[PDB]
């Protein structure tokens, strides 16, 4: 099972900092440029990026998969035309989890016609335990997270056979 | 600290990360504080992480535990600006297959 969520509205979380302008060609749709469903690469309102500072606490029964990405432009020109902070953070932490990023600034060989880079990252969010994310720049914060359910029999399997 | 006994020493220290800045200055007065231990074969150097974590036992810092083995001859160096947790006891162990770890709530006698 999976019960997808919205974790951070998109109309009411960011209320500081510009969730519509983060989308680029490496992912169109119908040709428009546009982005993970799942997502919101959040970029500066105006010549500012406030630091960001967003908890959820799972009041859920059963554990939660949260996923982010962290942005790592090719320049540093670039970095100010998005978060308008050169030196800038990314912290995420839980009970268990607790890690603290650092933008790498660099051009990288196109692939996708892109020379910056988006790692991506998950996490498992346990009954009764939070998640916090704080920010100076460079993250691609939660949209949907994944409430699960356990139970074994299941798998992954590679098949081209059509399904009836 | 040089290893003058025969046998492996087990040395474990920890690092510690503030949750703000004030608390970093109130405990090291450093506030771009760094720590480097190294041996023969290990070397690593470790800079604090100051960020506000959920609280577990009431405490929103963190502490990170490291453990090397240092062998007969061998040294182990520590350098801190701060943010170490220093060693005081270490363990010379010695090595004979048969033994293991078993989890059970069996009574001893």
């Amino acid at each position: 099972s999976f019960e997808r969520f919205e974790i951070f509205p998109k109309t009411s979380s960011w209320p500081n900092h510009d969730s519509d302008k983060g989308v680029t060609a490496a992912c169109p749709h119908a040709g428009a440029k546009s982005f993970y469903k799942n997502l919101i690469w959040l970029v500066k309102k105006g010549n500012s990026y406030p630091k960001l500072n967003q908890t959820y606490i799972n009041d859920k029964g059963k554990e939660v998969l949260v996923l982010w990405g962290i942005h790592h432009p090719p320049t540093i020109a670039a970095q100010e035309s998005l978060y308008q902070n050169a030196d800038a953070y990314v912290f995420v932490g839980t009970s268990r989890y607790s890690k603290k990023f650092k933008p790498e600034i660099a051009t990288r060989p196109k692939v996708r016609d892109q020379e910056g880079r988006m790692n991506y990252y998950w996490t498992l969010v346990e009954p009764g335990d939070k998640i916090t994310f704080e920010a100076t720049g460079n993250l691609v914060v939660p949209r949907y997270a994944f409430t699960m359910e356990r139970d074994a029999g299941s798998g992954i399997i590679i098949s081209d056979t059509p399904v009836h």
